[PDB]
């Protein structure tokens, strides 16, 4: 139209309008204060009500960019605080808001927000509800420069309702606290994703993301044409482009445009859009991402016919590769929901070298007669991972199930740090609480969006202190092979274990009057340094030990003088111990 605020402020709402523009400004002056930011907002807010109004009314005519690059400018103290951002106010607007990009730094030194108690939350939610949540959408946006801020909005809708519904309860705790345990992980869990995707977009670059694309979509969209699911992973890979280099209305304006396009082309695509096609602008691309799968169709042929029986397979190969290779992707993809998407692009990958050197030879169609029998092992390997990991945490429970993954991966590599080992082992072990509760038909991709997250958090931290060259390479290696090589590490014959120090496993009464959470990571950490000390334990001498200290702990925590106990007892305990271990 002639004014973009006064039609983003239409067909956005007055309550979303104004926490977008908080969010936006935080996550670019992040070092301002609150009270300051809200000024801002309202000076904004005022001035879209001009607009509205009267689209001829002055500076009503100026473009978004220009119009939050010039109060961006406003701010007094902006080069005594930011410095060389300052700088940025210098230039023409193109350049401006590149020269703003450039200085969002991902990552300041903020200190960490600390959840104060519930009495005290739930009390200032109902003094001001307002203020109480854009403090936090302030406190979150600031810290997290590169979320996108819409979706940062839809957490904060679901944080005002936990507050609605638990405030009120009987026991406000038992209410509130899990689902704010909740909120967290899967914030920081969707935060991890997209640094995640963007990440994977600059190392292997356009074409293996497109891959990821193609596989992904086509799960997805089973009934669509190729030509439709291409179409689509080319807007979609020009959108995360965008929104990897962290322009927020560039990015909101692509995925708006594309959710557009998916709902009207509703009928030729998936018939389960319905719902998010009749959702507000604000929500649209939000929800389309997250429908469930299409059903594929009932009347589909064998993979076989056109891709390995039929002669001239690699004439239609040649002549254009990628494209071939994609309708592979699409073909495969969409018979197997049930599959993670790496490994469809395993077995992409596989045909790949075959039609590769099989092409390049005298009879083709029969060098590349079997490919399909070099599926089956490559399929087969991350469903028995699946099957016998989730027995175990079915017979243990998910914190015995979380001390097995401790001694299994202390083994593997005892140069990490213990603390690392704890917290990943622990997260391995949500992973499997949450995806083992699903049918066998949707747990290979449960799986594989956890395990992203938490094997790529693993890395980054590793990335900081390295310490293992079978970590690195891991790390180093194709997303694609990622997993598999962290599942294919053995046990260090190599490692030199730890000398005993007594401290590490002197235990007091504070254990006694400790939380669950905090009685486990106690145990769980000697346990890491126990394994350390003596990595040729056996499942069985171990167990003995882990047995004995259950009950050891137990001896204290109900006898009388808890002090002594401890000690007198906890001097048997280490001796034996020591004894049975050699
Ligand atoms: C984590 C996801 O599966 C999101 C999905 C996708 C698919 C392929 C490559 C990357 C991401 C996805 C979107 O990011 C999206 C954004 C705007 C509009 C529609 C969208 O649809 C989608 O399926
Ligand atoms: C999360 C975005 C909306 C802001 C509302 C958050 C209100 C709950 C406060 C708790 C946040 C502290 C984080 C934590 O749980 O450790
Ligand atoms: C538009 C179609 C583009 C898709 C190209 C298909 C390529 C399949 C190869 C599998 C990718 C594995 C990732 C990699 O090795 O880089
Ligand atoms: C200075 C004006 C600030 C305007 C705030 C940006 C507008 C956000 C619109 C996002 C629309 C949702 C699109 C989507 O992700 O599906
Ligand atoms: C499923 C819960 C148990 C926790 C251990 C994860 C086991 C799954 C391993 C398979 C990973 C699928 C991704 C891939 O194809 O590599
Ligand atoms: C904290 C550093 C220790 C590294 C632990 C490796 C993480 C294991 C992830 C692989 C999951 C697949 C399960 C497996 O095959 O073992
Ligand atoms: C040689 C030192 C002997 C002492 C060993 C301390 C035992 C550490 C493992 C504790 C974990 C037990 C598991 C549990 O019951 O939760």
């Amino acid at each position: 139209h002639k004014s973009e605020v006064a039609h983003r402020f239409k067909d956005l709402g007055e309550e979303n309008f104004k926490a977008l523009v908080l969010i936006a400004f935080a996550q670019y002056l992040q070092q301002c204060p609150f009270e300051d930011h809200v000024k801002l907002v309202n000076e904004v807010t005022e001035f879209a009500k001009t607009c509205v109004a009267d689209e001829s009314a002055e500076n009503c005519d100026k473009s978004l960019h220009t119009l939050f690059g010039d109060k961006l400018c406003t701010v007094a103290t902006l080069r005594e605080t930011y410095g060389e951002m300052a700088d940025c106010c210098a230039k023409q607007e193109p350049e401006r808001n590149e020269c703003f990009l450039q200085h969002k730094d991902d990552n300041p030194n903020l200190p960490r927000l600390v959840r104060p108690e519930v009495d005290v939350m739930c009390t200032a939610f109902h003094d001001n509800e307002e203020t109480f949540l854009k403090k936090y959408l302030y406190e979150i946006a600031r810290r997290h420069p590169y979320f996108y801020a819409p979706e940062l909005l839809f957490f904060a809708k679901r944080y005002k309702a936990a507050f609605t519904e638990c405030c009120q309860a009987a026991d406000k705790a038992a209410c509130l606290l899990p689902k704010l345990d909740e909120l967290r992980d899967e914030g920081k869990a969707s935060s991890a994703k997209q640094r995640l995707k963007c990440a994977s977009l600059q190392k292997f670059g356009e074409r293996a993301f497109k891959a990821w694309a193609v596989a992904r979509l086509s799960q997805r969209f089973p009934k669509a044409e190729f030509a439709e699911v291409s179409k689509l992973v080319t807007d979609l890979t020009k959108v995360h482009t965008e929104c990897c280099h962290g322009d927020l209305l560039e990015c909101a304006d692509d995925r708006a445009d594309l959710a557009k396009y998916i709902c009207e082309n509703q009928d030729s695509i998936s018939s389960k859009l319905k719902e998010c096609c009749e959702k507000p602008l604000l929500e649209k691309s939000h929800c389309i991402a997250e429908v469930e799968n299409d059903e594929m169709p009932a009347d589909l042929p064998s993979l076989a016919a056109d891709f390995v029986e039929s002669k001239d397979v690699c004439k239609n190969y040649a002549e254009a590769k990628d494209v071939f290779l994609g309708m592979f992707l699409y073909e495969y993809a969409r018979r197997h929901p049930d599959y993670s998407v790496v490994l469809l692009l395993r077995l992409a990958k596989t045909y790949e070298t075959t039609l590769e050197k099989c092409c390049a030879a005298a009879d083709p169609h029969e060098c590349y007669a079997k490919v399909f029998d070099e599926f089956k092992p490559l399929v087969e390997e991350p469903q028995n991972l699946i099957k016998q990991n989730c027995e175990l945490f079915e017979q243990l429970g998910e914190y015995k199930f979380q001390n097995a993954l401790l001694v299994r991966y202390t083994k593997k590599v005892p140069q990490v740090s213990t603390p690392t080992l704890v917290e990943v082992s622990r997260n391995l072990g949500k992973v499997g609480s949450k995806c083992c509760k699903h049918p066998e038909a949707k747990r290979m991709p449960c799986a594989e969006d956890y395990l992203s997250v938490v094997l790529n958090q693993l890395c980054v931290l590793h990335e900081k202190t390295p310490v293992s060259d079978r970590v690195t390479k891991c790390c180093t290696e194709s997303l694609v092979n990622r997993r598999p090589c962290f599942s294919a590490l053995e046990v260090d014959e190599t490692y030199v274990p730890k000398e005993f120090n007594a401290e590490t496993f002197t235990f007091h009464a504070d254990i006694c009057t400790l939380s669950e959470k905090e009685r486990q990571i106690k145990k769980q950490t000697a346990l890491v340094e126990l394994v350390k000390h003596k990595p040729k334990a056996t499942k069985e001498q171990l167990k003995a030990v882990m047995d004995d200290f259950a009950a050891f702990v137990e001896k204290c925590c109900k006898a009388d003088d808890k002090e002594t106990c401890f000690a007198e007892e906890g001097k048997k305990l280490v001796a034996a111990s020591q004894a049975a271990l050699g």
